[PDB]
């Protein structure tokens, strides 16, 4: 990678003959080794690049071999020579004027191996040296965009203006707001007739450029016309009347860039200087005017269709896009591909498990290792006795034997509510059994990270508390009606005038009722009107948590010692249950044959737009919906025949809500009990049902 230094001998005359044998003659790869070797030294080097650079300008500036295949042998003479060692391009940083005649001779089709060369080339800015940066004539180069290319082209495109930002910020900047305006004018232009099919070259290459500006930001001086241009109404139009025709009329692939270069336009992050080495400070703008977000919520539906279609493009394409647009099927996939490309190192470990214990070997096993060694172990079980099936037969029957010995009746460390399950009292729970939390945080963070669906069913609290989010009073109405009835007619009526409760709330320990303020001074505060959603949330957080809290607290390091906390806390609680008890494939017609329904009928046309909303509903969102209204995203083999609730086993009942169209559904995950009111309308009603899966 550095210069050699070698003794003088060749002399100067006869690499002149040697350069012109090669251009007439073949099979120059020895003739490669031959020049290489020759330009051992400095002088001679300089003088053979230079030579070589010279032959080839005459040969097409002003002039056997036919002058186009003389030109392409001595640009991959070039490319052989200067790729080893890369001691070549420093003599092109001491001239920069050979550089010059590279660009000045780049025709239509120099172009495919010009960027190969001053991709390799740009190795002479790595150090800084340069000494004449105005006289390298840039302009003509990023003037080359318009010419035809491909992806590595445009790869080497980008790795060249990476290299030489410090060096040509402003005109470059100047130059690429000049051509996407000229683009997008040609776009507007035709846009009453315009096709991303037909026209695809151009938008291509604006979407090109616009990624390019992307990665090179702008400076405060250009910030005027980049806001200028943030204000373009062919986006409105477009999104507005030809996307609809082209979604139907045209392939998604050809329509993706325009949506792109959206995204482009307003991710473009400020840019002031190279003050570090190689870390450059970014700054994110803002905007007063634009509805980038009325469009994104217009369609949507599509866009994620579109999503769907490539998941590379939450990558590479729309890395700029919120979360919130995105559904959970896409943005669970972006999460796996992006907590798997840490793939780190991974050493194979032996591991023995016996059928009549599998979680304490377990735990011994694992808790020997540390959470880096656990997280990248791959597991290679060897069930004892019986030796008949694979490696990966034999691990999903530890997985399977550890999800059922968490919640096995003697170990007693989970009580089952039904389909989920929940930590038992604080009694029933050992004071030592804590590390066992721990155990299943680690079992349930390296099943997400081996991307398996194990059975770990838990209740929503469980779920929130996982993801930092407090207790809802859901949770508690599934364990204790009463005290939600009681909660709820506290909370909605003004009760402060006959309230006479303090904030501490009373829980008997047989042997007397301690007062345990829930706050700081919490006996001496009483409930009043203001502070009655505190008084409320604080008694459901401290009536079930505060008797399975270091459950949660130890399942919280052992699940975050395998996985990242920050690309784990942008979820749901509901979508929680699908990232760790897995996806299930539910059935629609499974699902109405055995749901009864009471105040109605199966061919009541509520219920009937109510069964063809959960037909039309995707995998995420019908998986949601069983969620919300069973409580448990548990499927029972046989399927709805054998579902239960936590009183027993108990088939879905639909009774009638007795509310308006306004009101939102209800589900009581005590009895599966859905509360469905009167709708006026079935794409209410499907509403509805979306924002009361999403909540």
């Amino acid at each position: 990678i550095a210069e050699r230094e070698a003794a003088a001998s060749v002399p100067i005359d006869i690499v002149f003959g040697l350069i012109h044998m090669v251009l007439q003659c073949g099979n120059r790869r020895n003739l490669y080794r031959i020049i290489h070797n020759i330009s051992a030294n400095k002088e001679v080097r300089i003088f053979s690049v230079e030579t070589l650079v010279n032959s080839i300008y005459q040969a097409v500036v002003e002039g056997v071999i036919a002058p186009e295949v003389i030109t392409k042998r001595g640009f991959e003479a070039l490319t052989y020579l200067c790729t080893k060692s890369s001691d070549f391009t420093t003599v092109f940083s001491y001239n920069t004027e050979l550089i010059n005649k590279i660009l000045q001779a780049t025709n239509k089709r120099t172009i495919s191996e010009s960027v190969k060369l001053l991709s390799t080339v740009g190795d002479c800015f790595n150090n800084d040296k340069v000494a004449e940066p105005e006289n390298i004539e840039v302009r003509k180069y990023i003037g080359f965009l318009e010419y035809d290319m491909t992806d590595d082209t445009f790869k080497h495109f980008c790795e060249f203006i990476k290299k030489t930002d410090r060096f040509y910020r402003p005109m470059y900047l100047l130059y690429l707001m000049g051509g996407s305006k000229k683009s997008l004018e040609e776009c507007l232009d035709k846009k009453a007739e315009f096709n991303s099919h037909t026209h695809h070259k151009g938008i291509i290459k604006l979407v090109r450029m616009l990624s390019l500006v992307n990665i090179m930001g702008i400076t405060e001086t250009y910030l005027d016309s980049l806001m200028e241009l943030r204000e373009m109404p062919f986006w409105e139009y477009y999104f507005n009347i030809i996307l609809p025709k082209e979604k139907e009329s045209l392939y998604a692939s050809s329509i993706l860039p325009l949506f792109k270069a959206f995204v482009i336009v307003h991710t473009i992050q400020m840019y002031i200087g190279r003050n570090e080495n190689i870390n450059e400070f970014s700054e994110i703008p803002n905007s007063d005017s634009s509805i980038y977000y009325s469009v994104v919520e217009k369609e949507k539906d599509l866009i994620n269709t579109f999503i769907q279609a490539d998941p590379d493009l939450l990558f590479h394409a729309f890395a700029g896009l919120q979360k919130k647009i995105l559904d959970f099927d896409n943005k669970r996939i972006y999460f796996y591909k992006k907590i798997r490309e840490d793939v780190q190192l991974r050493p194979t470990i032996s591991l023995m498990v016996q059928r009549g214990a599998v979680f304490e070997d377990t735990f011994h096993q694992l808790m020997r290792l540390n959470g880096e060694q656990v997280r990248n172990a791959k597991f290679n079980i060897k069930f004892a006795g019986e030796e008949g099936v694979d490696a990966g037969g034999l691990t999903r029957e530890w997985y399977s034997e550890l999800s059922k010995e968490m919640f096995n009746a003697n170990y007693a460390l989970f009580t089952p509510i039904g389909s989920s399950y929940q930590p038992n009292h604080i009694s029933h729970i050992n004071p030592e059994h804590l590390v066992y939390f721990k155990f299943i945080g680690r079992i349930i963070g390296k099943a997400v990270y081996d991307e398996m669906t194990v059975d770990c069913h838990f209740t929503r609290a469980f779920y929130k508390r996982v993801l930092s989010i407090p207790v809802d009073l859901t949770d508690v109405e599934a364990l204790d009606p009463e005290f939600h009835r009681s909660l709820v007619w506290i909370l909605e009526n003004d009760i402060e005038n006959v309230l006479d409760m303090t904030f501490s709330i009373e829980q008997d320990r047989f042997g007397i009722t301690e007062i345990i303020d829930l706050k700081e001074n919490g006996r001496n505060i009483a409930v009043t009107n203001e502070n009655k959603r505190e008084y409320v949330e604080l008694v459901c957080r401290f009536k079930l948590v505060r008797v399975i809290e270091r459950q949660l607290s130890a399942f919280a390091e052992g699940f975050f010692e395998i996985l990242d906390v920050d690309m784990l806390k942008m979820f749901n609680e509901k979508e929680l249950e699908l990232l760790i008890s897995g996806l299930p494939e539910i059935d629609v017609d499974d699902w109405r044959n055995n749901t009864i329904y009471f105040g109605y009928t199966s061919d009541s046309q509520v219920i009937r737009w109510y069964w063809r909303a959960v037909r039309n509903f995707s995998m995420e969102e019908r998986a949601k919906l069983l969620q919300f209204a069973t409580g448990t995203s548990k499927l029972p083999l046989e399927g709805f025949a054998g579902l239960r609730c936590q009183n027993g086993n108990q088939k879905f009942q639909i009774h009638k809500a007795s509310g308006g169209s306004s009101r939102l559904p209800t589900a009581h995950t005590c009895f599966n009990q859905l509360d469905l009111p009167e709708y006026d309308s079935y794409e209410q009603l499907v509403k509805a049902l979306l924002f009361s899966l999403e909540e």
